[PDB]
């Protein structure tokens, strides 16, 4: 099927990405984990407690039975608020990766596709080679059959042929694995897939890396992912800087306290005191806590987070040149890829007229037919080689589109569009 | 020596594996950790306090002389139970991970093994290459000695030769290399291993992938490791589901309270109250703790695990198609691997008579001896390439077994079967 | 320019390294964290409570007006002491990790360095290739212009040429590539670096592995990093051994207790008791806490660490043979590396006269000029390959130094010594 359909099936059917999607979600969910702390704290304990003294305190004993409701709010404590934005930035960062992931599958989506095609391509080529080398070896036999050759002559082409199987075999295997690569990502055995339409494929001189480089710099996701990551730890700078902060928290609870004395010193005058332990109480208010001196723990930590931010600060640079280098990297790849095709494109023509060289050389019976097959084999090679390049240039686009981050399902269609007629994977 | 012991040796001597076995064993301890808390917690503590009022509460003073014994138990908490099953799965996965290293170790031991043969193998080749290529260079000078060549023939011929030298040493390097590969996992200098025996060696047709794939699916351990990985995540959601329940736990304490008052408000008539009095007490019972509202934290927690499982849920599918892939991965390999030998095996035959063609042609002297060296050396290359594929098929054999999960120390034996007579690595 | 500064530059400008230095520095802070707790913990807190009975305890009411100061110290806990040494080792390892990046950075700076030379190198080659291969194609048409060729010669020849173009651009690509490789670590556009000087360049025989291996064993830092890694785990068991001991800690508090009763049971004759009292108090002393039974948790904990150390214990052996391997890894490399140059160095000589053979043959015109271009370009390939091995030996030099751990900014200097006269990367 065409790449977009190839894609759409995969973009849903792709489990890796699909894992990203979830892995994306749990993040944004964690935001909830983030805020709930900013929520009041509601809960219920209960305890069955019996005090029994074994000493002078003996005889003074009771069943302590109690029920209490409790809620506390975090009065003063921005570190949570800090930590809040942290997961906020986590979400943003974690958000980043998924965005990467789309292109990733996007990227990989095209890859295996045309790979299948390449295997589709090779699978096409090598057979013709076998279609030839068999012949060559074939009549060599009948040269030995005619005795016009010796057995090494006999033998060499024999293996020389069998090496073809040694090729074609692996080819189809590659054919199949071409399948699985796509079925893996996609999840379906795909009989056919769109070949590359040659007349409608224009070699396209790409953009200046200067802008694109700056383009993805606003864009490129890992570089994006780091930047927020640099942004992320930035708060980590200020999370442990929230250890400095004192805390104040809402203190709210209620419940019944029910006691009955027991044992010896439960026995007495009671003085309007000794009675059945039964009541309930209410305690409402705040809890403020200001750390004064912890031993520099919060101090050392800040630097820790601080010096983290440095390496964090590092990673931007470590990332930026990379994304930088990544930029021209893809850039120089496509152009080189541009060059190759124009070479092999020439090359195809080479074999082309070269291939003709057989026919009008064969139809005049000057040169043999197997040779035609030989050259017949050859043309497909560039048609192999060329095709491969024809995929690469398309390949590099996404990588660029990828590295740019500009890569989108529009960068996919431009692939899919030049995809015009399908070819099956079916080895015959 | 023999791959079996060679395996068997490093099977023990393998630090990785041994690390694994322990590392596996390490986890299986952790299960204990999980259950531990569900035991009573018996503990003891001591505190020396002195309370001095600095205000109207001044003169309210005593030695705080106190100690007590404390035990604690968990009555109702499922999360601990959750924790209980969790590490069970962790061990469940961890346990799985271990076997992975068997085939892992198993795979390697065979893996690095034949490389010795290869390194041995090629080394055999390249040596004769020098024997061939040198004598050529050897004769070439004889021409320049007869003037029959110029130096250009000579320098290149010499150069032609030297590359041979360049070639060979690396082998011996690789020789040791391939040797050390084994020593690495194994750890013992090995003079000679039993190489493949062309007599026993049998190219062998495997089972249907559709059958194989299922089998490993019951077998392949990473995939197994995957399901438990997923299965592992199963708990976690249920773990995250365990913030709901209240917690009931066993509350027990005993110890002495020894009170000596002090200061002005300790002084007086004492009101039949104030006086260095010293006691000890017991508190035993349950802690029921029912969460009410954490802010849906437990709630958002779950979804976290929820997606968390699903993103894991991907891995199954993610790994399954891949393990499906791997299923089709090597199953192709071996077959194409099969095609390999059949080519070179013929190809050997090709060179075989090719050699023979030489010797006779040299025997009758119609041709030089250098050619025989050429071909003779030439023969080895196939015989060289031969051993490789001979191993590679064998190599892919286990990989399938690994991928299948069918791999075992019996599958080692299968390899261990076609190895007849060892030969050293010592370069002569 | 010069590798030294080139190194020296990125040695600072290297974000990775700099990350490391900080990252190293980051840990060394954490040591502070470890010691911090063993300091007194000075702290302050405030709570506003109001207690209202809703039952017979109703009318039992007051403003809870309270605040206090609190400091805390650890008297006897070794685990903290354990914690103390732990991060010490962590720093101990972390400290080790840092140097790794020196050689790391050191290795790279040299590493990516000569690639510039290579990229420079090959680029020099391929250019002449075009000069050769074009003129060929150039003359070929002249034949087709004379009819002396058909187009098949032509197209292929043209095709033959175009591949050259395909070839070269990648170099320049790689040119920038190799350039950016350096800028990545370094970060500055570099016109020209000093290339290898065939005059100073000396193939040099190393020390005995048996001697070298030991040396790195005192040196190679990952292995060093390993032992501390093991050494690190040493504590942890002992850490896990520290759940045994009781814990004695300094218990100190001061603050005001300001009590204003309220409600019905606040009202009355007060019994010389009920009233708007307000106080402040001091509590100082020790916390002795002796664990008794956690369920063997401490016990099972240890074994965890116990095996944990051993599985780590593997790494030593695991890494040791490997570092042993690495010892034999490159030590072979360099030597085989040596063999490399000796071949190509001759090989250069082979092409050398080979060129010369051409020029004379062209000088006398016995042959075309294209050949000279062919050979002339041909010469570069050796001269091309030459520079590589020339670097590779040099390259392996440091790797050994790294593997040895002997690698340093002096070893950079050794490389920095054979670099005579820089040359730009700018493709002309």
């Amino acid at each position: 099927e065409n790449l977009m359909q190839v894609y759409q099936q995969a973009r849903l059917s792709n489990p890796e990405l699909r894992k990203s999607a979830a892995d994306r979600d749990a993040a944004f969910e964690k935001i909830n984990e983030a805020r709930s702390p900013l929520l009041p704290q509601l809960g219920l304990g209960a305890d069955y407690t019996y005090s029994n003294g074994y000493r002078d305190a003996n005889g003074i004993n009771s069943n302590a039975t109690s029920a209490s409701l409790q809620l506390t709010q975090s009065i003063f404590d921005m570190s949570k608020w800090r930590a809040l934005t942290l997961q906020e930035k986590a979400a943003g960062i974690q958000d980043v990766t998924y965005q990467t992931d789309q292109q990733t599958l996007i990227l990989n989506t095209a890859t295996a596709y045309f790979n299948v095609l390449n295997a589709i391509d090779v699978l096409s080529y090598t057979q013709a080679q076998k279609e030839a080398i068999y012949r060559q070896l074939d009549q060599t036999t009948q040269r030995f059959n005619v005795g016009l050759v010796a057995i090494t002559d006999v033998q060499n082409a024999r293996a020389q042929y069998d090496t073809v199987l040694a090729n074609e075999v692996t080819a189809r295997n590659n054919l199949d694995n071409a399948v699985e690569q796509l079925r893996q990502i996609t999840g379906n055995y795909y009989p056919e897939l769109a070949a590359l339409n040659v007349e409608n494929f224009k070699t396209d001189k790409p953009q200046p890396v200067n802008a694109l480089l700056k383009e993805a710099e606003k864009r490129n996701l890992s570089l994006l992912q780091a930047r927020l990551s640099q942004d992320l730890a930035r708060e980590q700078i200020r999370q442990a800087q929230d250890g400095h902060l004192p805390t104040l928290d809402l203190t709210a609870s209620t419940g019944i306290s029910d006691t009955s004395y027991s044992g010896s010193k439960t026995r007495g005058a009671a003085g309007t005191q000794y009675d059945d332990s039964n009541m309930g109480q209410n305690k409402v208010g705040l809890s403020f806590s200001l750390p004064i001196y912890q031993g520099g723990m919060v101090n050392s930590q800040v630097k820790q987070a601080q010096y983290n931010f440095v390496g964090a600060s590092e990673q931007l640079e470590s990332a930026h040149r990379s994304v930088v280098q990544t930029v021209r990297s893809s850039f120089n790849n496509i152009n080189a890829s541009i060059s190759s095709i124009n070479a092999y494109k020439q090359a195809v023509v080479s074999a082309q007229s070269s291939l003709d060289a057989m026919e009008a050389g064969y139809s005049v019976g000057t040169r043999t037919i197997v040779d035609v097959l030989d050259a017949t084999t050859t043309l497909y090679n560039a048609k192999q080689e060329l095709a491969n390049a024809r995929y690469n240039y398309l390949i590099n686009q996404l990588n660029i589109k990828s590295a740019l981050g500009t890569l989108n399902e529009q960068d996919l269609l431009a692939l899919n569009n030049a995809l015009s007629k399908p070819v099956s994977t079916n080895p015959e």
